[PDB]
């Protein structure tokens, strides 16, 4: 009576897990460097159109990435989410800028050596590193982009910095109130576990492993010009206005109701 | 099996926006009522499809508008952005929705004088204003649109009840706790900050200049109805009702345990 | 020339594209055969299981057959309902034949129900969900303690806001999770209340006073009658202290295994 | 919509009858890696389960069919899902724990094995990883459906699961629905069985089975919670990175002073 349905046995094994194992090591060379400098430059529109449609994007004349919303998760390269387009693309650019990038074998920073040197178009425009008070030229400028907490594995205390950045100036940054503390460092703190293995590793050695004064160095840049704009200080005052708007019409609030 | 759109290399530069002036007052006849309408209450998918092409909308039998993206707004007429397209169609039918306009040159409201009565056509569906508890046929209806922040330049204080609205009942109209409080009013502050110069004028000043009994007016009209519509209210209304239904029957309670 | 941009035809939204067609009992009232629905609502945990896989056909009659389906697609069929209305669809079928008055809404009152064929649903069929309240097979009430049971608020609302009453008091009781709020327990009867009674208009005392508040302690006191503890419930819930005092006896082994690693 | 039919069958009283269900009947039917291959795919199976009744190999020799819980038998090798997962979890477990209960001893006697298995390290747990185990743990393979069960055989480490279950239930995952008592009711029904706690104590049960023992098993489990938790170490980040930023009030200043 139980006619029952045979079930061959078939194991669940790796082969049928996600192997993300994304790595910056696998793109350092795809960009050319004013190419993606306009890419990152166009971040929220990039982004308004991703919630529509996949992307294409040239990158250089090799080389293109196909941006996805991450639950398209593919072990093809050049398939990724957006926050690693933004990352590779990033790093093609800091890689002009940052002297110095992170071996994990040797536990510090060694110089990057970059056979051409060019200096990224002057006149593209990062409006996040502008929103912080930074100007087109600094070489932290290409680093504020979506998904900066995959460039740990290349610039980890000036990734964390950055983070620290977020933490200290949130209002100044317009982070919302709906964005924990939590919020903020998660995605860096990912990243961390992966490198450090946090589960059998402390914050304080991997914080002396990068070395605490590199972070310390990399915060005094960030922070230096963080402060508030004429327009942040009208949107201020506008709401502080419009709450006094909005008491002084209950009164009349009440008085329509009663009707 | 992606489909990805091709986007264009286009670095966002100091030229990339049009600090160009925008009147509404240039499209004043452009619109027939039940057409702009029809276009406004598609406004999400109209989005949409602006991610991956421009968009050309007929408006009426002598007019259309190019949609484009806000990087690509131009001194063009009829070449405007989504917001611009939106404020643009939304002043068509307001314009017989409203029987005043403001005039700057007087600094006081004037009544609209149309040729021709129109009334919208009623069942053209607003899903926006169905979220604040507006109902078609209210004269508000196809305020309540994207980009309505242009609109300030003719039904100020009707522009400005509508932002301390969105202010005030943020989580009823389900505005994402993405934004801040600044992001509600920004739009609305910098088109105020345009025409009533804010460096050197007042919050005050502009507020008394539109006239504060307007803007209380307006907000009553537009609050009213959010607060009978709380889904939140009415089931915290319930669970004390109901408790003291509860307490109601207690001695029925008792006098059955008895029996 | 250059914009090259694509041509959007006019295509207002209406009503036609929200289409969300009112559902009521009343188009329901004589597809079931009694204690097939009954049979049905029995296995409701099970039907809810089934559904997370795959959507249900449920005969319900010689004559006909619901489709339950998870999140409807628009689904204007009359056939083709929700777990919780298909629920109610079977409840109402049976409490045709226990329930010996309705209520008329052109009236506001309560009318006797036109029942040519009285059936009693079998007393073997039993309800969980009812027997956790207390309840026993034959009672009246036995096959409205079912899920969706808020739209029969349309034919029994003293009965079906009593219930509601009985689930907000005796949340412990009857198992509740504290993950459901209050608001979470009454908020689907509120909206089907607010959706007759128009309570933007109508206070919730108007709306009382119409289905009677003598009606509703009636139906309180023969669902809170028997509500309790069974030797089930009392085991679990000393377990569960005692298990806690377990966890706090070991804080001193694992923080000494912490450390150590 | 290819619904699938729901054949009519009431609930009545004789829908489930206690009978007794004892692991002892089925302790060498498995072939381990098969049967740990049937665990691994247990959120596959439950699904085709609710359509068809399934049809288990489990070695050479034997198998199961699984049903739904009313259509449990009492012929041997009809079982419910959580009884099949209980099976072949023994089956694996025989391999993996040293030591399993006497009853008539109240003790732990140690397991003799003919033959020396090592499940296949590379047939993963799901539900085990997101708990913090990894592959080879002996513990891996009990975190399964229907672990309770197991009561009989391991019940130190079946309590110090349901523990851990009770503390950790949002790093694990639970769903919100889920009383604490939805919880420890199946742990507690087979405990009432064995140690017929209406005329018995908890603090009888445990003493017997041994607090030593739950306590070790308990640290074990919860320690792979902790060190796995994100929500923990993003705390714990919080933290360390305010005292960072204080650090830098010395370097602030002197860029603030350089600054003017």
């Amino acid at each position: 009576d139980l006619k029952p349905i045979d079930v061959e046995v078939q194991a669940f094994t790796s082969a049928s897990q996600n192997i993300s194992n994304f790595t910056l090591h696998k793109y350092r060379n795809i960009c050319h460097v004013d190419t993606c400098a306009a890419h990152l430059s166009k971040s929220k529109e990039n982004k308004e159109k991703l919630q529509a449609r996949n992307l294409r994007l040239i990158v250089s004349s090799n080389e293109f990435l196909v941006v996805v919303k991450e639950l398209n998760d593919s072990t093809v390269d050049n398939v990724v989410s957006f926050n690693k387009a933004c990352a590779i693309m990033s790093a093609g650019v800091l890689k002009h800028t940052f002297d110095e990038e992170f071996d994990w074998k040797l536990s510090k920073y060694v110089k990057t050596n970059n056979t051409t040197k060019v200096i990224p178009d002057v006149k593209i425009i990062n409006r996040l590193a502008g929103q912080m008070g930074l100007s087109a030229g600094n070489p932290y400028y290409w680093m504020i982009v979506p998904g900066y907490e995959f460039l740990y594995e290349l610039y980890p205390a000036e990734v964390l910095a950055y983070t620290l950045v977020r933490l200290q100036y949130r209002k100044n940054l317009n982070i919302p109130d709906s964005m924990t503390d939590a919020d903020i460092v998660s995605s860096l703190v990912m990243k961390m576990n992966r490198i450090h293995k946090l589960e059998q590793t402390s914050f304080d050695e991997a914080l002396n492993l990068i070395g605490k004064d590199n972070v310390s160095e990399a915060y005094v840049e960030l922070a230096r010009d963080i402060g508030s704009t004429s327009k942040t200080k009208r949107n201020d005052e506008a709401i502080l206005k419009f709450r006094e708007l909005i008491a002084s019409f209950l009164p009349a609030l009440e008085a329509d109701r009663i009707a």
